[PDB]
């Protein structure tokens, strides 16, 4: 996250990382058993960290859970990243707690202008590299589509949406890609791409979660 503030431990607790010997994505918990990321997270021996704020210190309200199986949506295009979205399934149901708790899908898309909660332990500079230990989080609101597709002429599909400012020095970065962008209490978005971090007129595209509520609901309940 380059440009936001320190979120405050545990104050976002449907964030987990992903971890295969080390953070390597973002991810939200969905309910006891279940977390949605990026399918282009996708890798094989994924331990899911819940309950985390520093991640590279165990300070007591961790939990550690290896994933079962990992589902990539069926129309996965990693080239266009169209449909950038993966089920991961616990392999023991996670306790919900104050610190660890899931979070609502959308009955209903989000419209432009609402303001969101994204957040991540990417990268928190625009031109350099600086990895944070604990959670960062920023405020940004949906941009129209139309915006979103003149920033990014030709990519731009009806699962994406842009999120963030166009003047730059706000936005998610690399380490971040799988996380929550959440608006009203939804799970609207998961951290998908973008040119740079936090640059003028190129903000983060997201992918556009409540296309997906019919899909992740049918998949969860028959596996
Ligand atoms: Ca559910
Ligand atoms: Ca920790
Ligand atoms: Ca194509
Ligand atoms: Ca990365």
């Amino acid at each position: 996250i380059v440009g936001g503030y320190t979120c405050g431990a545990n104050t976002v607790p449907y964030q987990v990382s992903l971890n295969s010997g080390y953070h390597f994505c973002g991810g939200s918990l969905i309910n006891s058993q279940w977390v949605v990321s990026a399918a282009h997270c996708y890798k094989s021996g994924i331990q899911v960290r819940l309950g985390e704020d520093n991640i590279n210190v165990v300070e007591g309200n961790e939990q550690f859970i290896s994933a079962s199986k990992s589902i990539v949506h069926p129309s996965y295009n990693s080239n266009t990243l169209n449909n950038d979205i993966m089920l991961i399934k616990l392999k023991s149901a996670a306790s919900l707690n104050s610190r660890v708790a899931s979070i609502s899908l959308p009955t209903s898309c989000a419209s432009a202008g609402t303001q969101c909660l994204i957040s991540g332990w990417g990268n928190t500079k625009s031109s350099g590299t600086s990895y944070p230990d604990v959670l960062k989080c920023l405020k940004a609101p949906i941009l129209s589509d139309s915006s979103c597709k003149s920033a990014y002429p030709g990519q731009i599909t009806s699962n994406m949406f842009c999120a963030g400012y166009l003047e730059g020095g706000k936005d998610s970065c690399q380490g971040d890609s799988g996380g929550p962008v959440v608006c009203s209490g939804k799970l609207q978005g998961i951290v998908s791409w973008g040119s740079g971090c936090a640059q003028k007129n190129k903000p983060g595209v997201y992918t556009k979660v409540c296309n997906y509520v019919s899909w992740i609901k049918q998949t969860i309940a028959s596996n």
